[PDB]
């Protein structure tokens, strides 16, 4: 899973589904700038946990709800 | 808030008890330089957290850790109506 | 957002585009969502939060992008005012 | 880490200390543990934590130049 991008044009299907069930990035290579193909919940969680490390009452908040 | 070095010298049991029970950051001003009072619990628990973020899949796996319970519900539900706020 | 389909008409341009305007393009598909980013955020995004770690870090950065966009030529000069 | 008691006597050079070694210091006692840290720093990381949020600001974070 480092790719080169016609390859990922080809495959890309499943690449879609091998980020969903892998939960590991795809880079791509190209002339025009490397990518990454990554799965929308990873990214989505991970956005969403940076967003709340704003407040470090957060993290305390949502390790002590775990562990419960 | 935000208070002499001073009186944060007379007063540090009780502004640690603040800082532990608002879980806001006291700015301690002085003429060396400031310094900042919180939590440890906060502070340490920010720190675990980062740790364990070594990529998008543990971000994911953390939410799904919230999502198991209502303990995790209302923890996260409470971090972002804050955040709704700010 | 864009489908799978068009994502995979369009791949090359995509390609290019997300390291132009270094924004990501979510892609929707029947086998399921992806997002598609330039490798540079990713690395960025990953490194530096790993590199937060330690909130002291934060200003070690901070200081270092300081140094970055100022250049060589400040680097000389203190050089040269410890001769 | 230190007691509160040994940071009250202590507390001018420990803002000092703080400032100067880039580095916080825990404070245990009676009423909880707290961590002392330079203010400019505590605002770098809250900075720095409110910008990620964006992988655009974060690529401009890693190519500055």
């Amino acid at each position: 899973m480092s790719i080169s991008a016609s390859e990922a044009r080809q495959r890309l299907f499943p690449l879609i589904e091998q980020v969903n069930t892998d939960h590991q990035p795809v880079r791509i290579t190209s002339r025009a700038g490397d990518a990454v193909l990554m799965s929308a919940d990873d990214y989505d969680a991970w956005q969403e946990t940076v967003y709340l490390l704003r407040s470090p009452e957060n993290a305390r908040r949502l390790m002590e709800a775990v562990a419960r």
